[PDB]
This record gives structure tokens, C-alpha cells and sequence, in this order.
């Protein structure tokens, strides 16, 4: 087909994602891996995860938009804590964009999010899912202080996915940072690089810890070895489940797997992410509106490196039959201070709008 901008499209169906696509670069993500992008690649997991195989459809629908339609109910669920910005961010674009689903325009959100972070893949998208649901129950959305086992099961029960898809899917927290975990600090990095979709995260996950970002005493957060911080500056943080995830027997090999695997890692994220974005839905019942994601920034193609004042010798290793690559280390006696913003500086605020969340 073709759109009403010269854009020969596959489907007719897709040739109102142009126009969104454009909206939501221009009024919320500026066409970087910043803040209100990464609160939106959040946003599509837990609209996603909330659905059950064993409790039946009453339990939730999956990537349904619910988030998006009924506001005031998962949203302020213990484990939605924060889910609310994201929320009220995309709720003006489902009133606007009135043609496209709430839990469409969840999922192209996502992929159009991602697209802006170097390295990160081309999400395959598929359109079509209806506008009606229902509200999630709660306790379907894993949490930080949660085992390996219920972690695995969850995933597991919510879709079939095997222990090398959830680590897959967890290379997104090469782009993340927290701000609800502990309540003195805002935006605590997971990895050294998070405007960069690449290895790091698994990386300086196998490090020893040394230190806090801030406080001491959070649920679900453990030692950071990279907890150096100044002014907006935070330092790196480190989930508990990330950590536990990293040394059980089940998924060791997988996590050191991905270290300095730049194209493996993405692949198989965007092979996760298929599934993801179809739960609740058969996927011979959706049209394929992937031509319309926008082509992703491409990275420099260097090798993942041990970042200032740590080494080889801070390495706790868990994989027995894998060997664990060379890299170098960058220079410097003391921990360099993760920049707040992509562009360098520390004031770099995103938009945000007000809404019902
Ligand atoms: C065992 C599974 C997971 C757990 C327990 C978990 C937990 C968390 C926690 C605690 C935060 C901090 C939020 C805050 O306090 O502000 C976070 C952030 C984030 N997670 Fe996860 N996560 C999991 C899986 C995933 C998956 C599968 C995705 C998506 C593909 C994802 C994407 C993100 C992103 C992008 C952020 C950053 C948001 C921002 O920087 O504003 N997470 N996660
Ligand atoms: C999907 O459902 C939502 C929720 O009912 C619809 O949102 C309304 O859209 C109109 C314009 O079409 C706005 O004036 C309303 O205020 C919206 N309601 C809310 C609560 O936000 C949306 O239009 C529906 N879209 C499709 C394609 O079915
Ligand atoms: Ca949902
Ligand atoms: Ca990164
Ligand atoms: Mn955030």
C-alpha cells in the first residue's frame, strides 16, 4: 500500500502508526534514550506480563492496555509503584490517535522507545489487538525481592517462557534506572552506560559489590560496585533478582553469555520480545505493521570494557563451562560519575503530563 506521505506501507491498516510514530518522537521522547522513553519500554512489560495461564482469563488479559483503560486500578498495585508516569505520558496520544487500540499503541510505544537507544534491535510489530479488556488482579508482576523459582514460574505461567528468554529480556535493563526502590535517590542506573543498549549490564552485574548509592536498608536491592554519586549524578544500583539471576545454576551460563555479545543479545531480546507482545493474542489473527517501526540508532560496534577502578580481580564468576572473554580496562584510579543526562549535563527534565493515573 501506500500513505497519505508517500510511504509505501505493507498494510494500509499500518499507515496511522506514521503519523504517531512522529507525535511521540516529538512531544515526549525528543528522539533520545532519556527518562519518559525508558518509563515507556517499562510500561509495555507490565501492561504485557499480567496474564495467567493457570488462573484463566479473569485474571487479566496480557498486552490488552489495561494500564491504559482502567487507570485507577493497576496502576497503584505495590508493584506498579511509579507505573503511573508513563500512564498519564500516553493516555493523550489514545484520545488523539483514536484509530489505534490503547494496547496497540502500548506496544508500537515501546518499539518506537527502544529504536532511540544505540545498538538497540528493530522490534518486529504486529497490529490489531481489540480495545476492550478487563482490569488485572494483582501479584502478576514479578518483583526485585522475588526467588529464581517464583521468578522463572511467573514467567513460565504467564506465556511458556524458558529461562533463556527471561534472561533475554532482561538485556532492557542496560537502559534502566530506578527511582522508587529507595526513596532518598532518584534515577540509580543499572549499568554505566544507560543511554546505551549494550552488554554492560551483565557485565557489571558479576562485580563485587562495594557500596549503596544511597540508603542501605531497601528491599530488593543489594551491593553496587560502582555506588558513587554526585549531586544529580546517582550511582549504580543493583536489584537483588538481577543479582540472583547472574549465580543461580538455571540461568549462570545464560547471563555470562551475553557479556561483550553485542548482535547475540540483541537478537534473541528481539526474539523475547515477539512473544511478549503477543501475549493474549493469536498471532495469526494480528497484521504485520513491522515496516512502520522506525530504523534503530546504531552503536559505535565497541567491545563491552571493565569501567574505571574495577578489574578481572572483581569478578565473581558462576558459569563453569564457559569462558569468560578478555576486555580491557578504562583508565583511572577512581570510579568516574554516570552522567543524569545524554547529553552530559544534569538537567535535562523530560515532559510529563498530568492524567487520572
Ligand atoms: C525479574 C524481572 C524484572 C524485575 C523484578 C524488574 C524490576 C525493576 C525495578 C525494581 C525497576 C525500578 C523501577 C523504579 O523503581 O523506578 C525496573 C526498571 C525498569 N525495568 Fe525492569 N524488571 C524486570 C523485568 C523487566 C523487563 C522484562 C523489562 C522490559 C523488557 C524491564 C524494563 C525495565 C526498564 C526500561 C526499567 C527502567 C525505567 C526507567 O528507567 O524509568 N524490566 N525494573
Ligand atoms: C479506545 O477506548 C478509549 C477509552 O474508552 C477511547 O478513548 C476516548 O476517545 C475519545 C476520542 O475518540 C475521547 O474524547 C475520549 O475522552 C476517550 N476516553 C478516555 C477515557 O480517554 C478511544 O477513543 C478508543 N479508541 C479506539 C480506536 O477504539
Ligand atoms: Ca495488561
Ligand atoms: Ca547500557
Ligand atoms: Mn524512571
Amino acid at each position: 500500500a501506500v500513505c497519505p506521505d508517500g510511504t509505501r506501507v505493507s498494510h494500509a491498516a499500518c499507515c496511522a502508526f506514521i503519523p504517531l510514530a512522529q507525535d511521540l518522537q516529538e512531544t515526549i521522547f525528543q528522539n533520545e534514550c532519556g527518562e519518559d522513553a525508558h518509563e515507556v519500554i517499562r510500561l509495555t512489560f507490565h501492561d504485557a506480563i499480567a496474564i495467567s495461564r493457570s488462573q484463566g482469563p479473569k485474571a487479566g488479559g496480557g498486552a490488552d492496555g489495561s494500564m491504559l483503560l482502567f487507570p485507577t486500578v493497576e496502576p497503584n498495585f505495590s508493584a506498579n509503584n511509579g507505573i503511573d508516569d508513563s500512564v498519564n505520558n500516553l493516555i493523550p496520544f489514545m484520545q488523539k490517535h483514536n484509530t489505534i487500540s490503547a494496547a496497540d499503541l502500548v506496544q508500537f510505544a515501546g518499539a518506537v522507545a527502544l529504536s532511540n537507544c544505540p545498538g538497540a534491535p528493530r522490534l518486529e510489530f504486529l497490529a490489531g489487538r481489540p480495545n476492550k479488556t478487563i482490569a488485572a488482579v494483582d501479584g502478576l508482576i514479578p518483583e526485585p525481592q522475588d526467588s529464581v523459582t517464583k521468578i522463572l514460574q511467573r514467567f513460565e505461567d504467564a506465556g511458556g517462557f524458558t529461562p533463556f528468554e527471561v534472561v533475554s529480556l532482561l538485556a532492557s535493563h542496560s537502559v534502566a534506572r530506578a527511582d522508587k526502590v529507595d526513596q532518598t535517590i532518584d534515577a540509580a542506573p543499572f549499568d554505566s552506560t544507560p543511554f546505551t543498549f549494550d552488554t554492560q549490564v551483565f557485565l557489571e552485574v558479576l562485580l563485587k559489590g562495594v557500596g549503596f548509592p544511597g540508603s542501605a536498608n531497601n528491599t530488593g536491592e543489594v551491593a553496587s560496585p560502582l555506588p558513587l554519586g554526585s549531586g544529580s549524578d546517582t550511582g549504580e544500583m543493583r536489584l537483588q533478582s538481577d543479582f540472583a539471576l547472574a549465580h543461580d545454576p538455571r540461568t549462570a551460563c545464560i547471563w555470562q553469555g551475553f557479556v561483550n555479545e553485542q548482535a547475540f543479545m540483541a537478537a534473541s531480546f528481539r526474539a523475547a520480545m515477539s512473544k511478549l507482545a503477543v501475549l493474549g493474542h493469536n498471532r495469526n489473527s494480528l497484521i504485520d505493521c513491522s515496516d512502520v517501526v522506525p530504523v534503530p540508532k546504531p552503536a559505535t560496534g565497541q567491545p563491552a570494557m571493565f569501567p574505571a577502578s574495577t578489574g578481572p580481580q572483581d569478578l565473581e564468576l558462576s558459569c563453569p563451562s564457559e569462558r569468560f572473554p578478555t576486555l580491557t580496562t578504562q583508565p583511572g584510579a577512581s570510579q568516574s560519575l554516570i552522567a543524569h543526562c545524554p547529553d552530559g549535563s544534569m538537567s535535562c527534565p523530560g515532559v510529563q503530563f498530568n492524567g487520572p493515573a
